[PDB]
């Protein structure tokens, strides 16, 4: 997960990027709620019933919190077009050591809902089925399960040494990330497929490529992570790490195309696409703020590289990392895609729509 | 307001200093089994439909273990009673306490191998957590004796009530029994008020709570009430001796009543939203043991600490106790073969029609 508290140093404060995720995104939500969620007439969303929303990789606050809160006026709206007004069940869902007493502190007292935490992988099923009506997933899924085995074997053709990612060109490697990215994603769906109502929406954001794209290198994410590896790299021509600890270490990312990910809806079969598209993001005409980013990179990673390397690695790690930052301030500022958020809205099929 | 017991899962938290409320569960596997079998009224029933899950919900859950213990004898009882009509639903397992309960705890500890879906509420049980008509079972377990706050006249220099030189009651206080009673009478009607609209007509509720044993009128003759009398004495010793002023003292109470049956009987009769199927006093599997000092004193620091730090400093706890289990051992003989050991009490309810 990500890092805990309400710390200077937590996710509470450094996910400020995914919060604008949250906030264009409010018109996706909006959106979806008055074409797509039928309210009228059906059995399905009786508001004698509670409507119950899930969040999923909700992590800490306050991102989770605008979601839901995006979700339920929507919903409340419409279903006030019909003189309904339902209680509302909203369910934050993220693994095991989530920080949830940090989230459960942090619940708007003012709130009109009941709340619930549920942890759990969310590539497994973690609720009751035909329980679910409106679901939502951001900024999460690009996190693998694990790192694809065989990218940690020496033997292997698809063996990662000398980086932390891919980048696009290392065929071996992408395949193997790629090939973990179906298997999560598709367990992904058929877990949400049993949980969501016939005819609930769910909303996924995700970090992606721009369509047309090959070379995860060439949007931020990707020279974010490839300057995470060259950083790790000079601490090992230091001799503050060895060379074996970085040619062990892979992040458990994949970001998908749209292609990519319709391709695993598709088989599933199970929802239908009703949008797909980007999300612009709205820090896109600010200038490249290498010290913020610096910051949100560490507590993205902090869990993840401490397991790894020692925590003992972090501040050495990441003032060499700002430096790099500031050394390619160029093209993190201007000639990196800024468009690589995707969104999809997806409907549970009907039990005779397969 | 909230006073939950030590989080953690260290050798001083209520995780592993809870074994006496254990020993209570233990011994009421057997009340729920028959409440099952003789009260649920599961079979051609379409509120308890096996095509909807199975709802319980534990208030006062805690941080574990004591609470997945329970929960597992509610579900495999229930179980039971589903597949000899030839059904078997899914479960889904509510665990609800205060917001600042350690709940990071409870759900790293939640039995990995369960046949329920888990989730945990925050939020006083003397208010609504959950959507209307929705649980099918209820479970709370030495928790209801916790009122929502201290009895405002026993806190009025002016009242007879006014509780000078101790911190709870023994039952010859007749001012400050009567306040202790009325805002239990206040606040377990509030309980069942929200519970009545939480829990399917039919519904069960079991409740287990210390007490006033049977035809006893002193709370000082329970185990109870001498551990809360010797911690009134053993802060006014910490007054004698410079390290707490008196004034501190005298305006610090527990929030605590312990009912007699007839207590909780004329609160369930003036609600008039449950019928009591069952109702007595539980064996209670340590009885024979002899009187054990340090984890008595143990298990009232992991009960009182968050309480006890609120009024006075965290700097009074490691000398309050060592008085503590100094008094603890002085009357080892009083809590050996002198208090009554049978004040656990229990109840089976159900929830009326229309
Ligand atoms: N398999 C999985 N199951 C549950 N949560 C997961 C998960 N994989 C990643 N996550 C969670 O997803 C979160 C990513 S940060 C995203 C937080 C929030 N959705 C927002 O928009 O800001 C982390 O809390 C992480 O623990
Ligand atoms: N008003 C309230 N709302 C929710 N929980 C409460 C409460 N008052 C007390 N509690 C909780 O009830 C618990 C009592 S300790 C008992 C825990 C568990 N049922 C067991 O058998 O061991 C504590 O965790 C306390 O925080």
């Amino acid at each position: 997960p990500m890092k805990g508290g309400d710390d200077s140093h937590s996710y509470s404060q450094n996910s400020c990027y995914q919060k604008g995720v949250i906030d264009a995104a409010k018109a996706v939500i909006v959106e979806a709620v008055n074409e797509k969620l039928d309210l009228e007439n059906n059995p399905i969303f009786d508001p004698i019933k509670p409507f119950r929303i899930a969040d999923f990789g909700c992590s800490t606050g306050p991102n989770t919190f605008h979601a839901m809160q995006n979700i339920v006026e929507s919903v409340e709206t419409k279903y006030k077009s019909l003189q309904k007004t339902p209680e509302f069940h909203v369910f934050f869902n993220d693994h095991v050591n989530n920080d949830f007493n940090v989230l459960f502190r942090s619940l708007p007292p003012n709130r009109e809902f009941f709340a619930a935490g549920v942890p759990g992988s969310f590539y497994t099923r973690v609720f009751p089925k035909n329980s679910i009506h409106f679901a939502h997933c951001s900024y999460a899924l690009h996190w693998l399960s694990k790192v694809p085995k065989e990218i940690q074997d020496k033997n292997s053709l698809a063996y990662n040494k000398g980086r932390i990612h891919y980048t696009g060109t290392e065929k071996h490697v992408v395949k193997a990330y790629f090939g973990q990215f179906q298997r999560d994603f598709e367990g992904f769906l058929k877990a949400r497929a049993q949980e969501i109502v016939v005819g609930g929406l769910m909303v996924i954001q995700i970090p992606g490529l721009p369509s047309g794209e090959v070379l995860f290198s060439r949007t931020g994410a990707g020279l974010l992570h490839f300057l995470l590896g060259t950083s790790l790299m000079e601490l090992v021509n230091k001799g503050i790490i060895n060379e074996e600890s970085v040619d062990s270490f892979n992040l458990p990312q994949y970001h998908p195309s749209v292609e990519d990910l319709e391709m695993v809806i598709e088989m599933n079969d199970c929802f239908t696409i009703e949008r797909v598209g980007t999300l612009p993001h709205p820090m896109k005409n600010l200038p490249f703020d290498v010290q913020r980013t610096s910051l949100q990179v560490r507590a993205i990673m902090e869990c993840i590289l401490t397991e790894h390397f020692g925590e003992n690695i972090l501040d050495p790690l990441f003032e060499i990392y700002t430096k790099n930052l500031q050394e390619n301030f160029h093209v993190f500022d201007k000639e990196i895609r800024k468009d690589a958020d995707l969104y999809l809205v997806l409907k549970r099929k009907g039990n005779l729509e397969h």
